[PDB]
């Protein structure tokens, strides 16, 4: 199992060229190797499964999004120049517009990656539709010998728990399963090619690229260091003029000398 | 085992950049790999358990806390000028509000990823609700044939324990296990989904941010910071021209030559 | 399984000798050893087989083609300058026809490595005509005992699939493989031969390597550097004169002084 | 069992940042895996073990204690001046009275982890209290049949050592174990929590943090630094005029020239 | 079997001293290994292997060839100045003559480590020659009792898939094996040798060593090296005068100054 | 078998201090290892061994002699000048006679090497002596119960081939062998300790140490590294004077100026 993650590890071990891109590397990648560790076991219950399963493609994708937005350093100059009124935000609507949409396309980095890497093993899909299976298609002489509908839920339902299945009634377990994860890996390829795909037109063609925004942004954003590595200089300086006046009356203010005088 | 640390071993590995909060790394992502070597074993007796797991959801976390503390530089500062009366305090309370409260949000890093980390993994809350499971609830052709209340108690009780389990009476092991690993998991992530989500909240709102008090503060710790270093100069300085008194007298007073001479 | 990927590993270990192709060694290498821990296993069916064979020669190389567009930093100036209209083009479409055709020639490396490396393994090729070989050539005393073509499509196309494998009926096991695993084998290399004597003619020839063009784009190309290199310069000290008027409005401006003075 | 101490050791092999307490962290991280190597085994006799067990949680730790006064480079100051009579000591008792405990605070590092990290294994506590189990508690239909006390002291006191066990008599194994365990890993944290929750209050607020003496102590200690270092100049000097007067004798002393002139 | 390509690894990680040969050293010890990855099993079919072996040397010998010229930077140069008429050609016969032999003699250092490296095994020539072993020779009392010519190379053929095998008519396993594993080994000594004596023989005689056309060589091929990295200077610096103009008509014209001055 | 190559290893892995002879420590030392991967099994046929052994004596030494020669950068001077008549030689017999022996002491290096590391393991010995053991000698009650000479040589032959070894006739196995890896390693030190000896004697007395010729052939060789080094500076001076004449033709002769003037 290591395998998923184990190949980013030396890729990680690889080397250290990237981007903020790479900067979300740092956390990604973990989300293409937190699945690794983190371990899968559906209920096989009658109806709990489709409840389950939809548990692991909504949620843990979410919080990977809002980690993105909190996790840098810029959402505050944003959040704070909203919730003022209009006409003091020192900003145009433009400048803030693209450098809010420059958020997204930075987070988006992470809950696409963890929608891909939990189809192709297709563990996440297994528990969710193995309810609803054709048992007379390829069933071993099949014809459905009067089974019920209770009781055959509870029959199939068990499908991806191993040690627990019931037995040969209309079906194999190598069969069941290794049809459900055809279905599967075709979703994860005819998926992440619509994505990536997708990448394409919007680089391509534009949504807020203006020559003009985007020159007083980086502008800006630049602005932003030099003001915060210049006022320590002035505190640093400032201080040590201050300091000389009460250091030296620790010195010549505790007995003027020392005892140890030989 | 060593999925959930040897994880964030190699990330450790991995690079050397962060922040005050991968200061809190050097300790919480040890606080990620301390549940791995920690063993976890419950009585598996009648009424210990609800008791005993309670243990290992406050305890364990309190300490990770308190450790935050008094790891850092600072408590005495606050401590010192609290106990004083007010007036005689060279600091606004807004100084202290701010500086009192920006230690608690450097603090609570370890204290929520050590009740993600034992909950996902369910171990923690097996011991503790297992008493009360519906044993009608996919039992085998169940109907509880006599059962009383005694010595079922003692007969659901021992499930975690898995050798010393007694038998298939109104259950199997894989469906009382594997049923309580669900609803575990499902806490862990409609819990950690709730905090990261007010993690977004307490940036982007406020609570103390004025930008008065924290200029201030900054400019304070960053003269401590000129005083303690400077202060040494002074003293190595004041020192050399006193070691030179009597380090001669050692010259010139054993016996003002050597017998070696040739 | 890890020898086809683990070799790059260490081959990555080896050294850090490169060029944009060896920037694409950042890439392909991994579609060098993605195939590694990405599965593979198919339905063993009747007629799926031939639709889901197909699946992983055609999308998981498309896509490794247009993340090779999209990666590098070119495509926009392409984009941007295309959708204007001619004669406002500030670039002749010679510039233009060879920038867009060095684009291809530097994507190409990763969709050829992806087509080779997943036939010289053949488990691409064994699902995908295991339903037509020819049972009557080495089959075991032969002769088809009146056995029909439905019945036998499912008889076998299980062929891969090995602990489902029906039995000894016109076939044994290692015999269907171990002649489909040699078949496929031979394309392997009398493909990779002509793609790579192919890569041979094409930079032996010509295809638009006129001297006049190739000068324009290499000095257009090094003069975006400098451009975006020099802009930040104007910036950082641009607002270097303008922060000193309002940080020193920070100062004297909260007490003029502190009150911790002794 | 390489998991209690193989953490510290990448923990080590993780950074290089630390102080006197990670000097410290030179030798009780050792203490932390010095318990890995060495065994315990307990004589599963049937008095003896509380004698046993009480020697490992009393002397081994009072070495690590006495390790660390001896281990710093100061004792020989205070050794030497509190010996002299009083008067003749250059140094007033305050200095003394806080130099002196500042050897404790940073000795203590060591001998409470070794009590913490042999509770929370257990092995420690279950060989020192097996004697007294209620052996009607959860005893299988107990009723003690007729058992006198010896012969059941005997009986007992065998649980620890796994394949000499006597029996099912009014006890299992994996029930009379994993209750003990349980037992002990409540002291281990209701251990450590009231420790580091008295390792507040001593920063906290106070003994011996007077702003006088800490100022005339960091002073003196500052200056042996400089007498040291300062005195090897002196005699390189001294000896180095010397040094000429005798080595050009070995030179024109042997033969005024050498026999190998050709 | 990591033996064949693990020795090359650590060699590989044993230093970084080599030339272009070293340099071929990048690709060819990868030949040395990538033999040990890539399988080989062949049909055990009557007539196919004696096609099928012939694949494996021949193919990818002539693979690794080609993949040299094109590999170093140089073919151009000869490519482009072949086609044009002579006369026009800037260059005499000679340095084409010697220029082009100089690149075979630095490429056919991978084409025949991997004639050795797949003979030494052996596999390549077992299943090659194994329908024409003699029988009769070491037989265990032989005489062909009575056999055919067909069904008897059906019987022969199949002796390198081990599973497989029919059984001990006129033969057993370790004796038919185990003795075109000694043939073939005689073949890959006195191969290496030969080729290795004409390494002698070319370096120490002559073709195209003239001291004329060597000179003008590698002052011609070193001329080109400064061309390229002059010209790029030209460039920046032309470039440099040239942004100005642009770059300050940014500043200035969008609004000549910003609406945040307060 | 990792043990004969893998000290090496880590002995490659210990340092970087070495000669010429370290230098052939890159070649020979993979000598010392390349045994290891390289394996080796004889027919056990009746007359084939002698042959066969005979080939791992003597060829692959021999390799790794003429490889020593022709690795090093000298032998085109002496392969130059030796060609030429006498007279017109620029170089004294003495120069040459030296520096031609001197080429020799720094080949024999591989090829000692390779001659105890396939004696001490006996392996090349076993199979080439096992047809005549003395049968008589430790043969559990023997006497040779009427056996002939033919179908006595298959029946010794086998003795190293071990599954395929007849049978108690007159022998085990552990006793046949066991008694041919002592006389083995007999040799094996035997032979080491006579060439180390005659490594002493070389040394130690003299074969073209002549003052005179040392000192010109140091200087001759010294000479031809400066030669090289210092043609490069003139070519690249000289060229540089004559770029400036044509790159400056390619600007202001593409358009004088660029299109993109806005
Ligand atoms: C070994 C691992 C195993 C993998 C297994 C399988 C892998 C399959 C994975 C396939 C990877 C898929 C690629 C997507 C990349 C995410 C986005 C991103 O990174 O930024 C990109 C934005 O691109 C996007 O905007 C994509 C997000 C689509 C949602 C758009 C929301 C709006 C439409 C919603 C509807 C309304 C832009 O990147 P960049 O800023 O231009 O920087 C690139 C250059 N640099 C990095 C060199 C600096
Ligand atoms: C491989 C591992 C496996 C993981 C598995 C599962 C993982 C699931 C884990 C999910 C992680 C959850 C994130 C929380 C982070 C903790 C707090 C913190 O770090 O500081 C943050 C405060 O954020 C908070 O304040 C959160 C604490 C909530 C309690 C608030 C108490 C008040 C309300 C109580 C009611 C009255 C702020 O951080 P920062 O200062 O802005 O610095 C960030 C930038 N930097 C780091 C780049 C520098
Ligand atoms: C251990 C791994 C296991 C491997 C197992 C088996 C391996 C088998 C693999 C064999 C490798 C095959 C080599 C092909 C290389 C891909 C292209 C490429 O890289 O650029 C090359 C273009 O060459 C091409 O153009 C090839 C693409 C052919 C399609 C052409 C499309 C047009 C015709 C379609 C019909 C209409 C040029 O490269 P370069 O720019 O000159 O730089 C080279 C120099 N440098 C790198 C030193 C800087
Ligand atoms: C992976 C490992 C597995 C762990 C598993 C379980 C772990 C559980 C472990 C929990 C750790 C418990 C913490 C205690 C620390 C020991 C003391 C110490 O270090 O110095 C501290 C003193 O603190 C004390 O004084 C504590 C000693 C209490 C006894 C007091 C004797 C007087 C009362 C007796 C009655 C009369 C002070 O430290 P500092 O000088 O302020 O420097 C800190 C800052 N720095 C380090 C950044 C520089
Ligand atoms: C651990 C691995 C396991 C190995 C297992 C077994 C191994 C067995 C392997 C044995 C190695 C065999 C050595 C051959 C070397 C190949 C050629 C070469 O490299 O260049 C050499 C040319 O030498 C040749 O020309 C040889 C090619 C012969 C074909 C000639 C074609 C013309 C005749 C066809 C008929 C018409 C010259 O090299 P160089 O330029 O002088 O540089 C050397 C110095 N330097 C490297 C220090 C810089
Ligand atoms: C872990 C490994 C396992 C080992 C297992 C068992 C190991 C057993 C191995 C034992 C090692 C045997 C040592 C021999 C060394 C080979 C020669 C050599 O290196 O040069 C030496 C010449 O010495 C000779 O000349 C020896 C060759 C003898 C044949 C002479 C041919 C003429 C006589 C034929 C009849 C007519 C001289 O060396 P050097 O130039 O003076 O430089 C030395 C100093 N330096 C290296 C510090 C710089």
């Amino acid at each position: 199992m290591m395998d998923k993650f184990r190949m980013i590890f030396q890729f990680l071990q690889s080397n250290q060229e990237s981007f903020m891109n790479g900067i979300c590397g740092i956390m990604a990648l973990a989300s293409a190797q937190m699945y690794s560790a983190f371990d899968f076991n559906c209920p096989c219950l009658p109806g709990y499964n489709a409840a389950y399963s939809a548990g692991i493609l909504l949620a843990p994708p979410l919080v990977l999004f809002l980690l993105g937005l909190v996790m840098n350093n810029n959402v505050s100059m944003l959040a704070e120049e909203w919730k003022r009124p209009p006409g003091r935000r020192a900003k145009d609507p433009a400048v803030l517009r693209y450098m809010f949409c420059s958020m997204a396309q930075r987070a988006l980095w992470a809950p696409v990656v963890w929608v891909a890497v939990t189809l192709l093993d297709g563990k996440c899909f297994l528990c969710a539709f193995c309810t609803a299976v054709p048992v007379s298609a390829l069933g071993n002489g099949s014809l459905a010998p009067g089974l019920p509908a209770p009781e055959l839920a509870r029959l199939l339902a068990r499908v991806p728990c191993p040690e627990i299945y019931d037995g040969d009634w209309l079906l194999a377990r190598e069969v069941a399963v290794r049809y459900l994860r055809c279905i599967s890996q075709a979703l994860g390829w005819s998926f992440v090619l619509l994505t990536t795909l997708l990448a394409f037109v919007v680089r391509s063609v534009r949504p807020c690229f203006t020559q003009a925004a985007f020159l007083k942004s980086k502008y800006w954003s630049h602005y932003i260091d030099i003001e915060r590595k210049l006022f320590d200089e002035t505190c640093t300086e400032h201080a040590k003029a201050f300091a000389k006046v009460c250091i030296q009356q620790f010195f010549e203010a505790m007995n003027h000398d020392l005892e140890l005088g030989h």
